[PDB]
């Protein structure tokens, strides 16, 4: 089936967030006050699999792939079949 894997690929605790800082800043100019705001990247994918469990193992291989291993992590915040 098609399935659509939404991957986060963020900063790593300790890592400077300069878009972060930049946006809880501007939301703070804004009347927002935040406490903290991470910038991240997502990536939505759409791609064929034998079943869910072996689109969540591509799902992750392709996020260990884009994650820089010193500075990001990946996520799989989600999975799921398309019609």
């Amino acid at each position: 089936p098609r399935y659509q894997a939404t991957l986060l690929i963020e900063l790593k605790k300790g890592i400077l967030d300069p878009q972060g800082r930049a946006v809880e800043g501007v939301l703070k100019d804004l009347g927002h006050p935040v406490e903290e705001v991470r910038v991240g990247k997502v990536l939505e994918i759409v791609f064929p699999a034998e079943n869910l469990l072996e689109a969540e193992e591509k799902a992750k291989a392709m996020g260990a792939l884009l994650a820089n291993p010193v500075m990001e992590v990946y996520a799989l915040e989600a999975l799921k079949e398309l019609p």
